[PDB]
RNA sequence: GCGAGGGGAGCCCUAGCACAGGUGCUGCAUGGCCGUCGUCAGCUCGUGCCGUGAGGUGUUGGGUUAAGUCCCGCAACGAGCGCA
């Protein structure tokens, strides 16, 4: 049960402020904001999480990223109650494309872990 | 070797020979050691990112220190010669 659950407190959002590429998935403008089409995020949902749950049983990984206040977060809970990695404060450049070095910084974290205990 | 002592074994001489010797020149052929900017807060690298490219980013910015000293930010994340 989405459905009516998304019109919840979840349709529309910002105004004016938009990307003209985003116009298919607008349903109006109400009151000066762009309200979303809240029917199509429908559409987009279930192929999206038909890809997460394919991915998901399938054993791989999703990566959470959420650098914005408000969500800065609520990212991390629902990562951790998925077993899964988030990034929360800052991106850094190359988490992904520079990974192996980055790592690195991992590797020292639990050399400092291990001289707590 | 001879029972009457001649054969350049050390050693020492003179006569030749290979050589020694030169604080003669070139610090603009050099090593090394030194002076010097300056004990000044700097100079870089790896990988990533940006640029057709030289290169850039990091090392800019805000705060702070004697200090590229530390801090906060940040397409950078770290490191090395320095600083301490
Ligand atoms: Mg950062
Ligand atoms: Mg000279
Ligand atoms: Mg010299
Ligand atoms: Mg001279
Ligand atoms: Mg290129
Ligand atoms: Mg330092
Ligand atoms: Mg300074
Ligand atoms: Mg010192």
């Amino acid at each position: 049960v989405k459905e009516l659950l998304e019109a919840g407190v979840h349709f529309g959002h910002e105004r004016k402020r938009w990307n003209p590429k985003f116009a298919r998935y607008i349903y109006a403008e109400r009151n000066g904001i762009h309200i979303i089409d809240l029917q199509k995020t429908m559409e987009e949902l279930e192929r999206t999480f038909r890809f997460i749950e394919d991915l998901a049983m399938r054993g791989g990984t999703i990566l959470f990223v959420g650098t914005k206040k408000q969500a800065q977060d609520i990212v991390r809970m629902e990562a951790e109650r998925a077993g899964m990695p988030y990034v929360n404060q800052r991106w850094l450049g190359g988490m992904l494309t520079n990974f192996k070095t980055i790592s690195q910084r991992v590797h020292r974290l639990e050399e400092l872990e291990a001289l707590f205990a």
